């Protein structure tokens, strides 16, 4: 791979917009960086709490495992876990920001619930 590899994989999971909005292109055009052979695979929120109120989390869900799958493979999954949990929960809760009123307070807990989840059994 690139020796840049490193530097491309951080600057797709920090905890900014900028960040998710970097990674955001990146996975519509997977092509232009196939030299770096990212594992682009997820199964969304497969596993995670109810969302007995269907707050649209996948695209959160999708960078986490990005950010999971690729340090695994990289070997430096635990350096990193704690970052890509909180760009999880960033990632979210730039969801609930959509909602106002009663609404808003209700996806900030499920994506606390949802944070909490992974932070204790990722
Ligand atoms: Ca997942």
């Amino acid at each position: 791979a690139p020796a840049d590899k490193p530097q491309v994989l951080a600057s797709f999971t920090q905890t900014s917009a900028s960040s998710q909005n970097a990674w955001l292109a990146a996975n519509r055009n997977q092509s232009a960086w196939a030299a770096y052979e990212f594992d682009w695979s997820t199964d969304l929120c497969t596993q995670a709490p109810d969302n007995p109120f269907g707050f649209p989390f996948n695209t959160a869900c999708a960078r986490h495992d990005f950010g999971y799958r690729n340090y695994k493979a990289a070997g430096s999954f635990d350096a990193n876990k704690s970052r890509i949990d909180s760009a999880f929960y960033e990632d979210m809760k730039r969801v609930c920001t959509g909602y106002t009123g009663e609404k808003n307070t209700a996806c900030n807990s499920t994506a606390w619930t949802y944070y909490q989840a992974v932070k204790i059994f990722g």
